């Protein structure tokens, strides 16, 4: 089997991407944030505290003839941005782009933090990291990809995120029309539960490539590119007026600037992020200070190849017995 679904930016900055997902019988379609940095499929629901729902579409398990309470199971998750959610668990039929999994754990939110309530466009998350990170207790549950894998034509999914435009998540096949050149594959460590890999270096603009190993995660659920402070300083030093602002929470730059590109290495190959992809717009409405799309990872503990980096590439998440990551230009 295969599936193919379009993923759409939630706003004009590509702050996140939503993909329609069918849950239950008859189908209830929710728009979920596919997140290769986590491993829980959770949704706003008929059980979510009413004051914490503000415009999201909800899953109502009592209206699904295939929903079954997973008795005793609870979940609770906290994300790197400080947001969180928790609740109980049903199993139900879940389909993405024509690919159907029966018995998928659907984690129903009883509580969500303010940032989820405040984002009316995201109805939940669909985790695509390794199932060892799934938070369901006392019986850990499998991701949608893990459950689908055996049925797929090939044990892979691909992320093809657009810049200010829709893109595609494919399951079970590699669309050879969706990229240019060849795909360069690189090793993955699953020891932390992430799609963790080592970039071979970077360049700023037209500058020379610096060969240096940068360990990080491929994370579709993170907006920006978080890299070591040395790398980030070298980038922003090429932008007149750019500075790190403790009050804003990162590097800012004059909105009048033209940003240089940023290149990262994948083996001997190179992915170029155009400068425009690094512009996240005014820090507040009407400001002439703009927020940078490359930020320091120094306070995180891990480097994160988020959407800013991933949307410059066609990315293969290869879930074979030894997982690997593939990157192609497009």
């Amino acid at each position: 089997s295969t599936g193919s679904a379009t993923t759409t930016p939630i706003d004009s900055l590509d702050d996140a991407y939503i993909t329609p997902v069918q849950i239950g019988t008859p189908a209830q379609t929710l728009n979920l944030d596919f997140d290769t940095g986590s491993s829980d499929l959770w949704v706003f629901s008929s059980e979510t505290t009413a004051s914490e729902v503000d415009g999201q579409t909800i899953y109502t398990p009592s209206k699904s003839t295939t929903a079954k309470l997973l008795s005793g199971a609870t979940w609770s998750i906290s994300y790197g941005d400080g947001s969180s959610s928790s609740g109980d668990v049903y199993t139900d039929t879940v389909s993405v782009g024509g690919l159907t999994v029966t018995g998928q754990a659907v984690e129903s939110a009883k509580k969500v933090s303010s940032s989820f309530t405040e984002d009316s466009t995201i109805d939940g998350l669909l985790g695509l990291a390794f199932s060892t990170l799934n938070t369901v207790s006392p019986t850990q549950q499998k991701t949608f990809f893990d459950n689908a894998k055996a049925s797929l034509d090939s044990p892979v999914f691909t992320a093809d995120l657009g810049y200010h435009a829709p893109g595609t998540y494919n399951f079970g096949f590699i669309d050879t029309t969706a990229y240019t050149g060849s795909i360069t594959y690189t090793a993955v460590s699953t020891k932390q539960g992430f799609w963790e890999w080592t970039s071979t270096g970077y360049a700023v603009g037209s500058g020379t490539f610096k060969s240096t190993s940068i360990d990080g995660i491929a994370d579709t659920g993170t907006t920006l590119l978080y890299l070591p402070a040395t790398v980030v300083s070298a980038y922003w030093a090429q932008v007149s007026g750019a500075k790190s602002s403790s009050s804003v929470g990162g590097y800012v730059f004059p909105c009048s600037a033209t940003l240089p590109s940023f290149t990262f290495g994948v083996g001997s190959a190179r992915i170029v992020i155009p400068g425009d992809y690094i512009d996240f717009g005014p820090i507040s409405t009407g400001s002439s200070s703009c927020f940078g799309g490359i930020q320091s990872s120094a306070g995180i503990g891990i480097n994160i190849f988020g959407d800013v980096a991933l949307k410059a590439a066609f990315v293969v998440f290869n879930g074979a017995t030894t997982p690997t990551l593939g990157f192609a230009s497009k």
